């Protein structure tokens, strides 16, 4: 896979971002994680973590896997670095999004994604506590 450049419009919740991508505006789903919608229990610190991590990034970048690019919602699928560290992955460590919707074919990260999962467990993290 190939990290390309992005940069951030408007944060919008713990796993949607709203990017400027080639030239356009588009709303990026955050690829094999579920956070917690806002109205939901950590759903707000969720919105946090991402909206801190995006925002304080001097360079975003987003990576598309090898399926689907886009969803039935037209938002872009993919995995989203700030300043070299996946966001996905992030939220997941930090117990504020589960491992979730892992589709074969855009399954690139997932052991990676598993592990983070199984750390925070074991730390009973946020959603895990
Ligand atoms: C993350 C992801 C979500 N989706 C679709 C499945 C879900 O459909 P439904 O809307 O029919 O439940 C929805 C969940 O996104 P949200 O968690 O943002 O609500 O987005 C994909 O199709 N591919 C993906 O990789
Ligand atoms: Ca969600």
């Amino acid at each position: 896979l190939h990290k390309e450049p992005a940069t951030l419009i408007k944060a919008i919740d713990g796993d949607t971002v709203k990017l400027m991508y080639k030239g356009q505006p588009m709303t990026f789903r955050l690829l094999l994680v579920d956070t917690p919608e806002f109205n939901e229990k950590y759903g707000p610190e969720a919105s946090a973590f991402t909206k801190k991590m995006v925002e304080n990034a001097k360079k975003i970048e987003v990576e598309f896997d090898k399926g689907q690019r886009t969803d039935k919602y037209g938002r872009g699928l993919a995995y989203a670095y700030a300043d070299g560290k996946m966001v996905n992955e992030a939220l997941v460590r930090q117990g504020l999004a589960k491992v979730a919707y892992v589709y074969k074919g855009n399954n690139t990260h997932e052991q990676l994604a598993r592990k983070a999962e199984a750390q925070a467990k074991k730390e009973k993290l946020n959603i895990w506590s």
